């Protein structure tokens, strides 16, 4: 017959005990502070101190860092000898990381060789473009998953606590209740966000930015992911011999010259962009506050000074928690699995959810009706790092250990 | 004077004549139960069993079929003659479906023949790309409509009644009213969702998959949209006709070689994954409960025991409903209408909605202000299938016949 | 000790001292009407007259006005000369606003020559593509920023006062307060909107329109920003000069032939419809009401008939405002920024937002605790058109006069 169920985060009151509401609209970016003595209705004296803090809201956005996007030139450069194979002879461009080469092999021909050359079916023309000229002009941000949140701090009388209140979650206490209920659609998962500077200040958001194929020109075209190494973008166009009796062969290219970062630039005003303060980047993660004072989002503070709220969530289930095994990579728009071994007592069912955390963020959680006894549950999540431990966890306990995830992009 | 309006779905209550309210956030992918006896205030030996259940949230998606993705190899083959127009001759890739000729016909010379041909300005050399080695990688749907719903059960007293109701709608009874506000940006109309196995499981998001242009080597690039018959991509780049004296012409392609599945599976961890339960496919929509726990939405519920809430909805006016056209097309981004004739009486106006449904689904809903007698209504909806007929319906109520509309990319 | 915040839209109360609260989720095309005589408890003969209509939801979108995007035809021409460079000659499509031209500067050949022409290093052939038979086919706009609202008048007694409220904000007054919360997905920033014809009907919605790189085929590929003058697309193909002995060389082109349009118009389900009533362009912002009658808000509605509500927002303090510079542009995703002088006295503190606002819109806000005396506080807003003169603002008060912006794609 029992069943209990701690995923309802609030309070049942009777509306005519209850002694205080606050409800309204606050700008996303303002923090706000009550501060009232709660005094027995003329019938009495004693008096308890009501004070609550409620800070700007936070976003926490997970991300996979792509490194940095540069800015550079193409240039073409025609190589020519009259006899001997491709390989056989070392380009300039070879040093050059990002490069293309069409080769004209086998195939001099009398009106396109040079005047010392009588090769007919023989040699090797090279024509070949490289990049050059590169300068990083910022770092790039996938975004893996985004979060907002108040810090919410309640003092009744002598009672004092405060926690991180995600946007439609709820604060709850035996006499005060703090709910938020909002909704933002500024960023969005996938969403690349590019930093120019040390950009303490704002970025761009780009919806487009290449993946799966990058060709010059596109945004995000010329990455490094690191300190080193280029992950190199296509060419798309065509070659062309162009030919002159007693004339050394001349390459042409007739694809796109101009580095996506030009072509961004060209037309910066067609992407949005935003606004931070109080940034704190760590490894796959970044946290701020928007300064957009358009934005609000709303608040409902309840209390009740004399009979406790019913805590819907109470419970005398217990929890015990260990990780099992994991699967998956951190930094990934796919993400990991956790599998949790997680022990019931006290109850013969539990309606709950387990999650997985590190270091007090949460990268996901399963809602689970658990078993008196043992059980294994299965926690899917995104976001972290090669650092990361994801450990299981249920409200506020976690187990004495996680496990690291795979790396992305392998 | 009188300006009857169904719209409201809600109560008018006094403060003090209510006896219950429960505010909470809930996991989205939880159900929650309350159970309660009602007793009079120490008053009375009469009490009144509550009853609350409150199933997990669910998706609906209205969706198009958009059929099998396919991996594939982009082959690369010459054929030459001597004398002939190119109609004149069969070529080996004429049976593949996807495929990429350039004939050099007439153009036949000296330091491009093989030893046998004498030609020139004369034959055709033929220069062939086809896709093989084709396997369906997973099944493809584009997003139309999202909407998320929660089943409400109440049972108040003798009185019982199961809802299903959308989110950001309420649930209204004489003595209970329960609405859910919530907001989910995992996914949006136009996204493309890629399931690659028998996957009750989970699948893809993307969000650039091709559309207007498909390029090889594109998400998306090579489509079947029904068991026979490809939808094959474009092939951007140039063939070479490499000529050499005395011998046969030889093909080359500058353009990209590599599928779109192979490029989307190097990059993997660029693409957003979501996880689903109890899924239930039908024609042109996809159901799902999201097991993501992370996600939330919010609970009211209030209840007054003795004395009725105000129903803000209710009126005295009654509805008559029929079929009259309809034109546009299901599985389609743009839609269709429905135009529906209405009769209003006991009523000079009534402000509602008439909603274009079928099998207690519905597409689409206009508001109107209609007149005593007869009316002409146009409800402009999206989704559903061929053999959906869409009615005209007022609340739970319906036209006996519905009409089906066209069918998409015609 | 003193620590005034006006940041907060909303009213403290005490639940036994309200008198009624309407709680109701509202269709968002729908107008919502309430009338009632409050009446004192059985206990007087004295009643206020409560009247509240809420009209129907707005949305209101700041755009950049992107011009007409066309269809055309992609036309090949060829022209020759036996002798002189390719500037000595003027092309049949230089008159032609769109071309693609490749020059075969002194190239002439024995097998590529027409009769007359015994050149060999000589002359030039001209491929040449042009744009023609264009017709403009809709009016584009880019969504810079979308803010959704409800008009609420409240009359309480004689009190009588209307208010234009934004989703998520809510109507404060002595004895009324109007709470809306709502959600809608169906635009986003940077979303481009095409409108076919006079479309005070409805349009399209593209989530690709072509930006930093258009090519032939791509939506928006062939755009006109004002009345003359083309934004070109790219075309990413190559030329092949066709030889032939004593014949006039040919050419011919291998990529994309078809229009931007026609590829569109041949997948046209593949793309989003929506719907528009009673619409408003003015420059650079387009206003409608969307009759798609599936969407909901909610709305709480909660009334004190004899005490006052405790405004939240309620202080002593004064302001002063005027501008002093701006910089950034209009019409841009990037955005501007407004800073302006702010004179705080009779506080020593006050938390706020100073807003950037013309003709009662508001393109930017940014929260600030003012200290007494003299402020600096920059603004960052967007939208706005060249016409727009940015005041400093605060709640309805604004400056005398206002600073224009620069005008974006310069
Ligand atoms: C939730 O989904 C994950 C993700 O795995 C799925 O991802 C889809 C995008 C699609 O590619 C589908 O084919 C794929 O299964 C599931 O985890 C995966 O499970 C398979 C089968 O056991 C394993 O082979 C994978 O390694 C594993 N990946 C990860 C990252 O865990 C997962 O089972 C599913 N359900 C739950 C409860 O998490
Ligand atoms: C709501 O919009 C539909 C859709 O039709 C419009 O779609 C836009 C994307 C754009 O292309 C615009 O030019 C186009 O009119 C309207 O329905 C259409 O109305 C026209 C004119 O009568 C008919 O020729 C179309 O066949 C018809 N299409 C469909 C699917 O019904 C509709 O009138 C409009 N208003 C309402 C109340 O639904
Ligand atoms: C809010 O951001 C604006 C925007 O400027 C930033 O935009 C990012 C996309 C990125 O390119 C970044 O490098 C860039 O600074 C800030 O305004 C800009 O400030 C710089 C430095 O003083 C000026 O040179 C720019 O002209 C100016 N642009 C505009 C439009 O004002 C702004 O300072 C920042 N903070 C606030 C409070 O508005
Ligand atoms: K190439
Ligand atoms: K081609
Ligand atoms: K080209
Ligand atoms: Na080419």
């Amino acid at each position: 017959t029992p069943v209990w169920n701690d995923n309802a985060h609030g309070v049942g009151s009777v509306p005519m005990h209850t002694d205080l509401e606050l409800d309204f609209s606050l700008t996303s970016s303002s923090k706000y502070t009550y501060r009232r003595k709660l005094t027995n209705p003329l019938e009495e004296a004693q008096s308890i101190d009501l004070h609550i803090e409620i800070e700007e809201q936070t976003i926490g956005v997970d991300v996979h860092a792509l490194g940095h996007w540069f800015d550079g030139r193409l240039n073409l450069k025609t190589s020519f000898h009259c006899y001997g194979a491709c390989t056989k002879y070392e380009y300039p461009w070879h040093t050059a990381k990002c490069h293309y080469e069409r080769d004209y092999q086998y195939e001099t021909s009398h009106g396109c060789n040079p005047s010392d050359c009588p090769g007919v079916g023989t040699g090797c023309t090279a024509c070949g473009l490289y990049l050059d000229q590169l300068k990083p002009v910022g770092s790039a941000y996938k975004i893996i998953t985004i979060r907002y949140s108040r810090r919410v701090c309640v003092q009744f009388g002598e009672e004092n606590l405060c926690k991180i209140i995600d946007m439609n979650d709820c604060f709850v206490s035996r006499h005060v209740k703090v709910c938020i209920i909002g909704t933002v659609s500024k960023f969005s998962q996938g969403d690349t966000l590019l930093f120019f500077g040390p950009l303490e200040g704002g970025g761009l958001i780009f919806k487009h930015w290449c993946t799966s194929t990058c060709q010059f020109g596109d945004p995000g075209d010329i990455m490094s992911p690191r300190d080193k190494g280029f992950l190199c973008p296509e060419f798309p166009g065509s070659f062309r011999k162009k030919c002159n009796f007693a004339t050394t062969p001349i390459c042409e290219y007739d694809g796109n010259m101009v580095s996506g970062y030009k072509k961004v630039m060209a037309t910066i005003d067609s992407f949005q962009s935003f606004n931070t303060s109080t940034m704190h980047f760590t490894d796959e993660r970044i946290e701020w506050k928007d300064p957009d004072g358009m934005l609000r989002d709303h608040i409902n503070i309840l209390v009740t000074k004399d009979i406790d709220f019913d805590n819907l969530g109470e419970n005398p289930c217990k929890i015990g928690l260990q990780t099992s095994s994991i699967e998956g990579a951190w930094g990934s728009g796919v993400g990991f699995t956790l599998t949790c071994l997680v022990s019931l007592t006290e109850c013969p069912t539990f309606l709950t959810s387990i999650k997985a955390c590190d270091k007090a963020i949460c990268y996901g959680a399963e809602s689970v009706t658990l078993t008196r006894g043992q059980n294994t549950v299965k926690v899917s999540g995104k976001g972290g790092h090669s650092g990361s431990t994801f450990r299981c966890c249920h409200g506020e306990d976690c187990s004495q250990i996680g496990l690291h995830a795979a790396a992305p992009h392998l």
